């Protein structure tokens, strides 16, 4: 059936106005983390504000409508440092997956939108991983294993695709002469 | 001391040349993996068109002159399905680091040139990884291993980053209802 005049259509509107700011706020997150000398977390906020357009969209996509008044608590700012922004980043993505997403798909189910508590229901998964993705970088930082483990590895330039073998990431790149901050573990997924 | 008149001279603009062509062909051969439903190998052409801007950044920079006469082979084209792409790529790669940049930093080495012979031996390590990347993805393709494994794990989608578990990833993306084409393995580097 329609959306119009149901607590489903209200909450969507919430979800995109949420999301919507979720993605400034990691693309700010992601200018600060380039400031401080973290490439890699950098990239990952940016991939991740890109994601956050994307959940935006699909929701978007669902309204059909005009003007709609939404009553909604969101974070009241605060650009600090990496580490900071890396565990408020992971409160909020916390947040989504264990309390808004759950609710807004059980209500969509209440009043005959299945499809939508279905769409509703599988972006928190997403948002779970950018949970622990945000977690696992936080604790890198305050450990100091960013750029250098306890056992050697490969460390990637993400500049100029140098390998480097060691228990650190190099103070420059060799081949692009780049810092440090270039470097991160090499992955491999295919 | 100066570069001018050196056979280096004339080497780093021959590897400039080529880098520069080969950014172009990565680029293109991005567009068309895009067009063959292969997301993840279209931003790995496009990540290493990239990284070719750098290799070739850090050589132009030594260069201090005028015009230079090159005399040089070079791929004389070719844009075709991407399984071929990606070994006319792993090929070009695999020339690079086993031949040109070899000879150049030998020659540079006898010149007086070490830091461009280390610089040159630096660019060949992450033409290196570049050829086994191409590899094993034309080899994913050709074994029909892309989108589907012999036991199950967890496929993340590009797009929106929802994470599905199986051997196969599925047909739509049930968070952006974005097709096949956007998921890969999920991978984990930090
Ligand atoms: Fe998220
Ligand atoms: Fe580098
Ligand atoms: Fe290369
Ligand atoms: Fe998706
Ligand atoms: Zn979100
Ligand atoms: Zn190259």
């Amino acid at each position: 059936k329609s959306l119009k005049g149901s607590r489903t259509e209200k909450n969507i509107l919430t979800a995109f106005a949420g999301e919507s700011q979720a993605r400034n706020r990691y693309n700010y997150f992601g200018g600060q983390a380039k400031k401080d000398g973290f490439v890699q977390i950098s990239d990952i906020f940016a991939e991740t504000a890109d994601q956050e357009r994307e959940h935006a969209k699909r929701l978007f996509k669902f309204l059909e409508g005009g003007d709609l008044e939404i009553v909604a608590a969101f974070p009241a700012g605060i650009i600090a440092d990496t580490h900071a922004n890396l565990i408020a980043s992971a409160a909020g993505e916390h947040h989504e997956y264990t309390e808004m997403y759950p609710s807004f798909a059980r209500i969509a189910r209440e009043e005959g939108y299945e499809e939508i508590a279905r769409v509703f229901a599988s972006i928190a998964v997403a948002e779970e991983f950018h949970e622990k993705r945000f977690l696992d970088f936080a604790r890198n930082i305050k450990e100091g294993r960013v750029f250098l483990r306890e056992q050697a590895t490969k460390w990637r330039c993400r500049n100029c695709g140098y390998v480097h073998e060691g228990t650190g990431a190099p103070e420059l790149c060799p081949a692009c002469a780049h810092p440090k901050a270039h470097f991160e573990l090499l992955g491999i997924n295919w």
